[PDB]
């Protein structure tokens, strides 16, 4: 196990769980995607183009909301494009990501 290792009782290593439900061609979804990509974070996109079932699954987790996109971090609901950009503008997004 050669290398410069970091020790702080992590045990098994996980990182921020970031999810975004999208339509690929939605300009608001695209805008939210761009922000996340710029940050360089690892995340999961659920592109649900024309997928009615997945939308109902999304709405179940997002306060019944069916608007796109819907964003989650560590299983907490962040909201849509405006929401994440508002958090970033007030310096609240990076420590959720989480740095």
């Amino acid at each position: 196990m050669r290398g410069s290792h970091h020790h702080h009782h992590h045990g098994s290593a996980v990182s921020a769980k970031i999810e975004i439900y999208t339509w690929s061609t939605c300009p608001f979804c695209m805008r939210a995607l761009a922000l996340l990509k710029r940050k360089g974070v690892e995340f999961q996109e659920y592109c649900i183009d024309g997928d009615n079932e997945a939308r109902e699954a999304m709405a179940a987790r997002a306060n019944g909301k069916r608007s796109l996109p819907q964003i989650f971090i560590d299983d907490q609901h962040i909201g849509g494009c405006d929401d994440i950009y508002a958090l970033d503008g007030s310096g609240k997004l990076d420590p959720l990501l989480h740095s």
